[PDB]
């Protein structure tokens, strides 16, 4: 009915990482550690790092799913709004209803859950390239937080799960997301409000 959001490093020490992009007016994606919140523009690249302490088995996958943050909305499926689901911006793989896409990975799979109706996108867990210490997934968020008939100004969380080949839980992390026109200004405002 509601997916768990409990942080769980599991046997492999799984956790996320984010770049340090700053808050200039021109920034298109920026992460606030103090808020555990990603601020991004519509349909722009959001780099999310995956870190582990030890190598998970072949066939491990990484899934992303959005849920509403507020308890009174958590049972409602997060989906694109009535405008964006019809705007013919398909990448040829993501269903037009899905808020979260993975960019540039032909092995991405998109799930409409047959029981919960929730959307998710899952990719194989790949090791870092030679010379790198982590792997990065590039996500896109395909509606604004403010879209009427969709998120409608309600905050969302993204839950990232590390899964075995059967879909069993190996690790979990999460972060709040705001999709907005000016991520740098909004991050500065919300960090000031918190302080
Ligand atoms: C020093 N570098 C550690 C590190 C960081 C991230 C890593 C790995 C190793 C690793 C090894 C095998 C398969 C996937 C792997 N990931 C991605 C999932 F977090
Ligand atoms: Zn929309």
């Amino acid at each position: 009915s509601v997916p768990s959001q409990k942080t769980y490093q599991g046997s492999y020490g799984f956790r996320l990482g984010f770049l340090h992009s700053g808050t200039a007016k021109s920034v298109t994606c920026t992460y606030s550690p103090a808020l555990n919140k990603l601020f991004c523009q519509l349909a722009k690249t959001c780099p999310v790092q995956l870190w582990v302490d030890s190598t998970p088995p072949p066939g491990t996958r990484v899934r992303a799913m959005a849920i509403y943050k507020q308890s009174q909305h958590m049972t409602e499926v997060v989906r694109r709004c009535p405008h964006h689901e019809r705007c013919s911006d398909s990448d040829g793989l993501a269903p037009p209803q899905h808020l979260i896409r993975v960019e540039g990975n032909l092995r991405a799979e998109y799930l409409d859950d047959r029981n919960t109706f929730r959307h998710s996108v899952v990719v194989p867990c790949e090791p870092p390239e030679v010379g790198s210490d982590c792997t990065t997934i590039h996500y896109n968020y395909m509606c604004y937080s403010s879209c009427m008939g969709g998120m409608n100004r309600r905050p969302i969380l993204t839950i990232i799960t590390l899964e075995d080949s059967s879909g069993n839980l190996l690790g979990r992390d999460s972060f709040e997301v705001r999709v907005c026109a000016c991520p740098g200004r909004d991050r500065r405002t919300e960090e000031e409000n918190l302080r």
